[PDB]
């Protein structure tokens, strides 16, 4: 009935980005989110150097039409400081400063040694090959603005302002927990009607690989109070609390009332395939996620559902979930209109060099090997029916979390 | 001269792979890699069970194409272990264990049901419907092979099976460090023609979310005895040692000498674009990675050349570096032939829904912020001269590494 949008919609309206904020060297910051705009403290570059290798030279000087002997040189943490003669070149690298007075630069190809000096073959235009201080940043400038996440393609950019820590915002806090008395740790025995809790794993994995700090309280077994006393504390001490499995997403039983005099629990059915149940709501100092008990339906709802909300409290400023993109399928696609389909595929190239997918092979979630085959969703429109070779669709590819 | 593709062949040839193992707890296995097959301890499913929601019926009181009452039920908590009237059908949900001779099952959405029995159409298709014990996984059989890089698709699967823990090859160790009285650390001031080192810190974020143990020896000031004892430490320590900067891969200079003198290192210039130079070879008890002292190079060379080795000898057994896709440019490519070059630009869906590539902006070595601004490399064949809007270019990805 609701649709994902509107469920991602209600959710991330009512929830504020994360404050709190820690102040760690750039090699810490992987995947953090910067508390404040990063300021540069200094020009880059911080001093006129050279494009390339060669020599440093004066129009007027190039101008006399003989040869020019070299009084110096410049090389990347040597700078020349000498007298630089009328009529005398200085011979300079690539990054180094360029020398007091320095008009151009010329690279070595258009040059010819000699014995009385240097020729200089072709023209040389005015500041040609002069990198000038500051034109790429400027002391004042906002280099990187808060609510980014630091990365590979930021931190050295920081480092190379001489800045050695930023402030950032704390990892965002998620308590897990499932429970049940036929749930059993693997590594058991395992009883009459019983199974091994595998959901947890799949939600602590994820957890951890998006940066959180987690609060694994295990299983919790099927006694009002037990299940009680792991909200208080997982409330107490986390941003969100999320239900791995075993608690109610709408079914009657104890569970749904304990969680109903908890906090504010709302229980939806989304229209999509796989999974459908789904409850979320706020506890006194924590937001609720339940998951359905279906393993590969808890792990699409928190994939879809529960990613965002982890990235819009961390203080990202950036949506936080891949983007798709339209290709053709190679495969045809059983759609039942009515629910929104993330169907697992495989997108590979075809002859011509483009993207086609193909199906993993069957959807049902009685199997959990369509994440390791594909590594892609189909993501197939609520109304849509089935889908023939050739049609277009919208597919998108697995994160990091899937390999 | 030499071929990005003849330089990684020469280089994943000699190298082979760890083989010292650890055995960990599943939680702590996110992209290692398994050391040996795992074999499942039971059958998935553990014994046959209904496809469907509809009866269980045997073909011969199908056949009486008259009323079958429906004698009982059969559920996927507890099964059937009562007794089927001859002539009756027996009501079984998904999952559930099909009675003792059932031959088929049929989806009740095609029986409508009279107030005296059960009637049925779509003539019942033996064996229909009917999940066969060991269908998706057998006992005894490999789900996974060694070489295997654990993911929350694999290791959710690995708990379902009562396993508790699998042993994986133990964690790539790389040393790294760089050299040059010309840099300074991110927190202090800078003399004459300096600059902060940044190359040591992107190369140790890529390499802790590679998944290695990193040995960071800072910088090593500008003697050759202080460098000759950094290789040292560094190879008695790391199965890799990199250096981010400074030592030579080339240039003759002490550096150089004490590269030859410590072990068996080539000197290669590849024909790519940024970089060119890159020192590769044997050390004493590791293997030897020297980049080019330019940002926008190491980093680029360090993503091509090393990420691939790391993986190699990491034991996985997949390819280790994205892969490619054809697409348009939005934007007017300058490409000079002679050179694979790897610029980068910025994938984005057109007004169709697919997607185009637009370049980042000056793609000159000389500034480290088209790692930011693109989320991609457009891969420019060797042989390539400029590139004109609406033209076919291939385009690579980036990965986790750069957001």
């Amino acid at each position: 009935l609701m649709s994902l949008d509107t469920a991602l919609n209600e959710m991330l309206s009512r929830v504020t980005p994360l404050t709190a904020q820690e102040t760690l060297p750039l090699v810490q910051c992987f995947g953090r989110i910067l508390a404040s705009d990063v300021v540069s403290p200094l020009d880059v570059p911080g001093f006129d150097n050279s494009a390339m290798d060669g020599y440093a030279v004066r129009l007027a000087d190039i101008a006399s039409g003989q040869p020019l002997p070299v009084a110096g040189k410049s090389f990347a943490g040597q700078p020349y400081h000498g007298e630089w003669p009328a009529g005398t070149c200085i011979r300079i690298m690539t990054g180094a400063p360029v020398p007091e007075g320095c008009e151009a630069v010329v690279m070595q190809e258009q040059t010819e040694q000699m014995d009385n000096g240097v020729r200089f073959t072709a023209e040389v235009r005015s500041g040609q090959n002069i990198r000038r201080r500051g034109e790429d940043i400027s002391a004042g400038a906002v280099v990187f603005p808060a609510g980014t996440r630091l990365t590979t393609a930021e931190l050295p950019v920081i480092a190379s302002l001489g800045i050695a820590e930023v402030p950032v915002i704390r990892k965002v806090r998620v308590a897990l927990f499932s429970t049940g008395d036929a749930l059993q740790l693997p590594g058991q025995p395992l009883g009459d009607g019983q199974i091994y809790d595998t959901n947890r794993l799949a939600v602590h994995l994820m957890l951890e690989q998006l940066g959180c700090e987690v609060i694994n309280l295990g299983i919790i077994r099927d006694d009002p109070h037990a299940l009680r006393a792991a909200f208080i504390e997982a409330d107490s001490q986390a941003d969100v609390v999320i239900s791995s499995g075993g608690v109610s997403v709408g079914e009657a039983d104890y569970t749904k009332t304990i969680l109903e005099e908890l906090g504010e629990i709302a229980f939806w059915k989304l229209a999509i395939k796989p999974g459908k149940p789904f409850a979320f709501g706020k506890l006194s100092n924590s937001w609720f996620c339940g998951l359905p008990g279906n393993p590969v339906s808890a792990t699409l709802t928190f994939y879809q559902l529960v990613q965002p909300l982890l990235a819009k409290l961390s203080g990202n400023t950036a949506s936080g979930l891949p983007a798709r993109q339209r290709v053709r399928t190679a495969s045809r696609l059983k759609k039942t209109p009515g629910r929104l389909d993330f169907q697992r595929g495989v997108l590979q190239r075809n002859a011509d060099g483009e993207l086609e997918v193909t199906t993993t092979g069957h959807q049902g979630s009685h199997i959990f090997s369509s994440f390791s085959l594909g590594n892609c969703f189909i993501v197939l429109e609520r109304d849509r029916g089935n889908v023939e070779v050739g049609e277009w669709v919208e597919v998108e590819p697995f994160n990091a979390l899937f390999g």
